[PDB]
């Protein structure tokens, strides 16, 4: 990774790699880690737009 600017995982913000299992957002459609959002890699298989936790956390009970 010597790029500059480029994409990064929310959760922790990796270099874009075509090798880890990344997860697809319905709201906001970032890009994101199965573990990073809390999936995983199998599982995915039985999900489909999953609701990353970047938005879901909108609206909380606990943050707003
Ligand atoms: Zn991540
Ligand atoms: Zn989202």
């Amino acid at each position: 990774g010597s790029s500059g600017s480029s994409g990064q995982c929310g959760a922790c913000g990796e270099s874009y790699a075509a090798d880890e299992f990344w997860i697809c957002c319905d709201l906001c459609e970032m890009w994101f880690h199965g573990k990073c959002v809390k999936i995983t890699p199998a599982r995915a298989e039985h999900i489909k737009q999953y609701k990353c936790p970047s938005c879901s956390n909108k609206s909380g009970p606990s943050s707003g």
